[PDB]
């Protein structure tokens, strides 16, 4: 119960349904590094299918029964033997509550059910967390996990502008990308449940008023932003430093492909659509320098409390990240930081998780 609930005091940058949005935070006095983490959950792109998130999904839409306190699991745990990398950082867990994978910018009004503000909640953590000690820090670690991770492709250089130019120019703002790595491929069989994400982030764009980082933008051009959610595609134009974290296997982006696992042999087809998505993120993480790509069926990695345990080459996560800071500080001897498994079906790494 370690990080505290502040809700915004600019009411006006709102989850869906117009209540405050918020972070949650602990702070570490003897620290400049700050961990603002972006939570996950999806997205919704029309009015049906955001009301029926609405009714069982509330708490990815709305403030009014956020908790006063969460516990900081993972990389936002304060103690040394969760959290080798940076126990010791100030924390923030800003959660996902306008189901636009942090890129809209849209309020609600009489054309407009629901907010759509993940780009300007994001804005709006920095600016007031930059009078609660963030004036002070060195590194900002923006990262996230699942739609999160996509979120910190977003938005991790608009935060590095918005730093710019509100005079804060010492701050180096780094991206953390986990499970938030997805391939606009072709689906194993092509059967809401039906659109594709391409189609569906299309939609969302348009209902949500939704941003995109500018030179990935001026790349792709009206019409065609939906690109720049695919990590591929928006992380060559970014320029803070981002390392990703990916499963090469993922489970979310199984699903979207329409590939469930139940326990009977997998036939031939099968066998091949799957090696050869693996295939595929390996080949898109080849000139991503920070990377962390096991080869387990998965989803997510950093927040969870055993996220210590899965090893790519002898080389943990935490331990990649330390290697990845020291290079922020060529190779490291012994601290790599570019670790992308090799092996090609689920679980050939012995450490993935059970
Ligand atoms: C831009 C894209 S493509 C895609 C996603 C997004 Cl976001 C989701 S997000 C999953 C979650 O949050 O658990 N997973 C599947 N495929
Ligand atoms: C509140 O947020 C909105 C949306 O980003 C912004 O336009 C406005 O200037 C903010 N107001 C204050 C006082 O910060």
């Amino acid at each position: 119960e370690d990080l505290r609930l502040h809700l915004l005091l600019n009411t006006s940058v709102t989850c869906n349904d117009g209540s405050p949005a918020g972070y949650y935070l602990k702070e570490s006095r003897g620290s400049r590094r700050w961990l603002l983490f972006l939570e996950g959950g999806w997205y919704c792109f029309n009015r049906e299918n955001c009301d029926s998130r609405y009714d069982t999904m509330r708490r990815l839409m709305s403030s009014r029964d956020w908790p006063r306190t969460r516990t900081g699991t993972g990389i936002l745990s304060s103690q040394p033997e969760e959290n080798p990398y940076w126990w010791n950082a100030n924390m923030v867990f800003i959660p996902y509550c306008s189901s636009d994978v942090w890129s809209g910018a849209s309020s609600k009004s009489e054309k407009n059910e629901y907010a759509f503000m993940g780009a300007l909640i994001i804005q709006e953590v920095v600016r007031e967390l930059l009078g609660r000690g963030l004036s002070g820090a060195k590194v900002l670690l923006l990262a996230g996990s699942s739609a999160g991770g996509t979120g910190v492709l977003l938005n991790v250089d608009r935060v590095a502008e918005q730093l710019e130019k509100l005079g804060y120019p010492a701050i180096q703002v780094r991206g953390l990308a986990d499970s938030g790595w997805f391939l606009d491929n072709k689906q194993y069989r092509h059967t809401t449940i039906t659109c594709a994400p391409t189609e569906a982030i299309r939609r969302g764009i348009r209902y949500w008023n939704g941003v995109v980082p500018e030179r990935c933008r001026r790349q792709f051009q009206e019409g065609e932003e939906w690109n720049c959610f695919f990590g591929y595609k928006v992380y060559p134009t970014l320029r803070s430093p981002v390392f990703v974290v990916q499963w090469l296997f993922d489970e979310a982006q199984l699903t979207v492909d329409n590939v469930h696992l139940t326990g009977q042999p997998v036939q031939e087809g099968l066998r091949l659509y799957i090696q050869n998505l693996g295939r595929e993120l390996r080949h898109t993480l080849k000139d991503v320098p920070a990377s962390f790509a096991p080869a387990c069926l998965s989803h997510e990695i950093i927040i969870r409390s055993h996220w210590t345990d899965v090893q790519v080459k002898g080389t943990s996560l935490p331990r990649a990240l330390h290697c990845w800071d020291r290079s922020l500080h060529t190779p490291l001897k012994g601290c790599p930081v570019h670790l992308v498994d090799s092996c090609p079906w689920p679980h050939c790494n012995p450490s993935c998780p059970t």
